[PDB]
């Protein structure tokens, strides 16, 4: 006889307050990416990024995160 | 006899407040991406990004996230 | 006879307050990335980033995180 | 007969307050990355970053973290 | 007969207050990274960073951390 | 050339919570009021209360009040 | 050239919590008020209360108050 | 050339918590008030209270108050 | 050229906590007030209270108060 | 050229905690007040209280007070 009770309780908070957010300047000089290759052989669950240039501005009013995993294996 | 009870309880909060958000300038210089190759062989669940240039501005009023996974395997 | 009770309790807080956030300048000089290769053989759960240049500005009003994992194996 | 009770209790806080945050200047000179190779053989859960240049500005209003792991193995 | 009770209690705080944070200048001269190789053979849970140049400015309003691990093995 | 920008931001709150409010007894003994004169001569925006015996019970579930005035004169 | 920018930010709160409020007894003995004169001559914005016996019970669940005035004169 | 920037930030709070409030007894003995004159001559913004016997019970769950004034004169 | 920047930051608090507030007894003996004159001549912003017997019980769960004034004169 | 920067920062607090507040007895013997004159002549911003017998009980759960004044004159 096996009895398993799984009842975690979560009443947590992840929060923020901000009066004013601003005057943000993202102005990098432009750059160069040069990639030289001959043969590309990609097999079986392969993930790739080749030859990439990017500029990202991310300014959320709050970007709080809560990540939660629950796993029960019997 | 096996008895499994799975009843997690979640009353959490992920929140934010922002008075004012703004005056955000994304003005990078333009760049260059150059990719040279000959043979591209991509097989079996392969994901790729080749030769890419991008500019992303992301300014949510709040971009809070809650990610939750529940898995029970018997 | 096996009896397992799993009932962790979480009433925690991850929080922040900020009056004013701003006057942030991201203005790096542009750079160069040059990659030379011949043969790329990527197999079986391989992840890669080759030849990459990037500029990221990340200014959340608060970016608090709560990461939680619960695992029960029987 | 085996009886296991797992009931940890967490009422903790991770918090911060900041009056004013700002006047942050990220202005590095541009640099160069040059990578020369011939054969790239990547197999079985391999993760790589080759030939990379980056500039990151990260200025959260608070970026407090709480990381928690709960594992019960029977 | 085995009876195990696991009930740790945590009411701790990790906190900070800061009146004013600012006037931070990150302005390194640009540098150079040059890597020369021929054969790259990476197998079985291998993680690598080759040929890398980076500039990171990290200025949180508070970046307090609480890391906690709970493990019970029977 | 005159430019006036009036853009105040208000995300405030005035609030209350009360579990239970009650068993309030207003039972003053009766009294007497006597006012005597020969002539009343009232002119030009006169406000008056003469000879009064009022009994008032005021028990709101909350009587939170917010008064806000915005005036711009040019 | 005159430029006026008026942009105050208010994320404040006035609040209260009360578990239980009660068993309040207002039971003053009755009294007497006597006011005598021959003539009342009131002119130009006169406000008056003459000869009064008031009994007031005021028991709000919270009577939190916020008064805010913003005035810009040019 | 005149530039005026008025941008105060307020993230303050006025608060209270009370478990239980009560068993308040207002039971003054009744008294007497006698006021006598022959003539009242009131002019130009006169405010007055003459001959009074008031009994006031004021028991808020919280009577927290916040008064704020912002004035800009040019 | 005149530049005025007014940007004060307020993250303050005025607060109180009280477990229990009560068993307050206001039971003064009744008294007497007698005021006599022949003429009252009040002019130009006169404020007065003549002949009074007031009984006041004031028992807030908290009567925390915050008064703030901001004045900019140019 | 005149540049004035007014940016004070306030992260202060005025607070109190009280376990229990009570058993307060206000029971003065009744008394008498007699005021006599023939004429009252009050002019131009006169504030007065004549002939009074007040009984006041004031028992807040906390009556913490914060008064703040900011004045900039140019």
């Amino acid at each position: 006889k096996v009895q398993i009770v799984y009842k975690p309780v979560d009443l947590s908070k992840v929060t923020s307050k901000c009066g004013s957010l601003g005057n943000i300047h993202h102005k990098p000089g432009g750059g160069q990416v040069e990639v030289k290759s001959e043969k590309l052989d990609f097999k079986d669950r392969v993930q790739s990024k080749i030859g990439s240039l990017d500029n990202i501005t991310h300014v959320p009013g709050g970007g709080n995160k809560k990540i939660e995993t629950h796993k029960l294996t019997f």
